């Protein structure tokens, strides 16, 4: 959880354009430039609230850097394109869901 | 964010899938009883160590926690049981979502 | 092919307002001599005219007289409520079929 | 309404399956040949005779052709494509049925 929050923060570290720095990412998400060191570390167990300043420094939020590998659980798209669709047709997709799922049970 | 921490942890509650009680949710988590409530009003900013705690507490993952169910571009569903899914029964899902997409754009 | 239409007839002609003479039967299809015996018999074909002032009394459509025995293509469901169920949640079911043509 | 047979064969002209250039029109049922001036309404009141030959030309029955199309209280769907089309994965909208929770239902 800690471990992961620490590798997702350090594969975008490794990727954007404001290059990879523990004090970029301090002064982007506002916190000490020594508390990103202490979690990308996986040392200290941080806080939801400063690990949603982190995941927004990168466009991001919270949940998305504690999500397991493989993303069991997730499903593949593009957010816009289903954001732009009726209410009407979402609950399509809620009804469907768990048509499937308790199909299963 | 804290906000939604406390939003899912009721909505977690108002589930009764395994839970027998409201009362038993501290020790299952293993932190004080004060901190459940701290937590559930959003006086604090809760770590990722407990968030994994409170969360595994009762089969989902931390980020279930804090996802942003609301938002638009978010399907809301349950992961576990969407995780559960063998891939075909997954494949027909994303199969739709497509459908639904290219029907409307 | 026409013949078991005819059965549907005397089926449904034992139960309604008018479940014994032909010839209330007859005023409900409003047309037709003493003849509207020979559609019980599958003697005559009988026209599409004929099923709708039939109908209208009856409270079912044209169709169910003339649907196959054994139609593949049929949906079993209560018709209990169908639009009677909101349209803004009938519209999953249209979506659905569709869904599976493309399949 | 009730001459919606009429229209649906009316309807059927941009099918062009068969026969893929000009030519005749349908020989099939063996109907009349002024039936291309009548098929297209102000027609006939036809016989169940009529259209079962015609239907059966084409692969379909007699029933379908005079379903409405606009009537609030029809399930709007493709018999044939119903009956044709794998009714392995057809056994899942039967399996479905009334499938509506007290929202719907």
């Amino acid at each position: 959880v800690e471990k992961q929050a620490a590798a997702t923060l350090n594969a975008w570290m490794r990727k954007d354009t404001e290059m990879t720095s523990e004090k970029k990412v301090a002064v982007a998400a506002g916190i000490g430039p020594a508390t990103v060191n202490r979690i990308m570390k996986a040392e200290v167990s941080t806080t939801i609230g400063v690990l949603s300043s982190l995941a927004r420094a990168f466009g991001h939020e919270a949940y998305e850097m504690i999500i397991p590998v493989g993303a069991p659980g997730i499903i593949d798209y593009d957010h816009r394109m289903y954001a732009a669709l009726p209410q009407e047709e979402k609950n399509k997709i809620t009804s469907f869901i768990n048509f499937v799922f308790e199909q299963n049970k």
